[PDB]
C-alpha cells in the first residue's frame, strides 16, 4: 500500500511546479504559487470542473497544457487506482520450503556419499 | 461495518457546525444552518462543485476554510472508503507440503542409516 | 448480478414519475416529462451539477425536493454500488507438487528396496 | 487487463468520430476535430459537465445525440469497469522449485543407479 503514497506524493509535487513554471504569469488564480496549484491539482485530481473550470481556459492561451491536464488526469487516477486497489489486495489476500530443500538435498549429498563411501569397501 | 458509519455521521455532524459557526456570516447559502450545512457538506461530500461552486469561493473571504474544504474531503471520503471495502471484506470472508517433505526426509535419514 | 438490475432499473422509473408529477409544472427543462426526467435523474445519478445545477434550484420553488434529490441519490449510488460489487463477488468467488513429491516418495521406497536387496544380497 | 484496452481505446475513436461527423458543424467547439473531440469525450468520459456544459447544449439542436452522450456514458463506464475491475481479478486471484525438485528427482536415479550399480556387480 503505502509504498506507492511517497510516488503519488512526488507525483503531486512534480506537476504542480511545472504548472507554476508555466502559468502563474497567466492563471495566477491556479497556478500563481504551489499554494494554490495544489489545491488546483488537488481539485483536477478530484474533477470538478477540471476542464471547463480550469484547462479548457488554461488552454484557450497554452495548448502546451493541453495534455499537461489529461496527462495528469490518466497518472493521478492510476496511481490513485494502484494504491486503493493495493488496500482491497493489501486488506483482504515460500521459504520455509527453500529450507525443507535445501537440506533435503544435503541430505542426499550425504547419502550419495555414505554410500559411494561404503564403495571402495 | 455498520460500527464506521456512527463515526461518519458524527464526522458529518462535526463538520457542519465549525461551517455553520465560520461561514453563517458570509456564506448563509451554504452555511446559514445546519439545514443547508448538511446538504453542502452532502454535496462538498459528492465532489460537485466543491471548490469552484463553494469553497474557493468561501476562500475569496476565509483562508483559514483553505483546509476545512481539503481536509473533510480526506477524512470524507477515506471514512468511506473505509466502510465501502467493509462491505467488499464483511461481505466475502499447506502443513500437508511440510508433512509430504519432513517425513520424506525421515525415509532419507532412515534409508542413509541404511549402513554397515 | 442482474436480479437487482431489475429493482435499480424501477427505482429509475419509479423516482422519474414522481419528479414528473411534482416539477414538470415548473422544471419542464428537467422534470416535464419522463423524456428527460430519466435524463435528468441519470444525470443527478452522474453526480454532475446535481446540485447547483438542478436541485438547489427546484428546492427554490420546493423544498418537498429537498429530500427527492438526497434521497434518490443515496439509494442510487447504493443500488448501483450492490450492484457493481455484485460483478466483483459474482465474477471472482499445487497439483504438480504432489504428483512431483508422491512419486518421489515412490523412489525413495524403490531405493530403500533396491539397498534392501544390495547391501543384504553383496555382503 | 489489457485486452479490453484495445477494445477501449477502438470505442474512443469510434464514438469520436460520429460526434465529428454530426456536430462539428454546429458544436466545433467541442466537436470539429478530433483534437477536442478525444478531449470532449475524455472530457464526458470523465463526467464533469458532460450533460450541462455538453450535451443538454448538444441536444439543444440534435436530439439524436441524447442517446451518442448516454450510450457513450454507458460503455464507456462498463469497458472501464470491465478493465477495473480485471486489476483486482487479475492482480489477486514458483518454477525455481520445479528445477530443485526435478533435479533432486535426477539425484535420486542417480543414487538408484549407482546402488544398483552395485546390485549388476553381482551379475
Ligand atoms: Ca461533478
Amino acid at each position: 500500500i503505502a509504498w506507492i503514497a511517497l510516488l503519488l506524493l512526488v507525483i503531486f509535487y512534480v506537476f504542480a511546479v511545472m504548472g507554476t513554471k508555466l502559468f502563474a504569469q497567466s492563471f495566477p488564480e491556479w497556478f500563481g504559487t504551489l499554494g494554490a496549484s495544489m489545491y488546483t491539482l488537488f481539485q483536477v485530481m478530484t474533477l470538478e470542473s477540471w476542464s471547463m473550470g480550469i484547462a479548457r481556459p488554461v488552454i484557450e492561451a497554452y495548448p502546451w497544457a493541453w495534455i499537461y491536464f489529461v496527462s495528469f488526469i490518466l497518472v493521478s487516477s492510476f496511481t490513485v487506482l494502484n494504491l486503493f486497489i493495493g488496500i482491497i489486495i493489501e486488506s483482504m489476500q515460500e521459504q520455509r520450503a527453500h529450507d525443507e530443500r535445501l537440506e533435503m538435498l544435503q541430505l542426499i549429498r550425504d547419502l550419495s556419499s555414505k554410500v559411494d563411501r561404503l564403495e571402495r569397501r
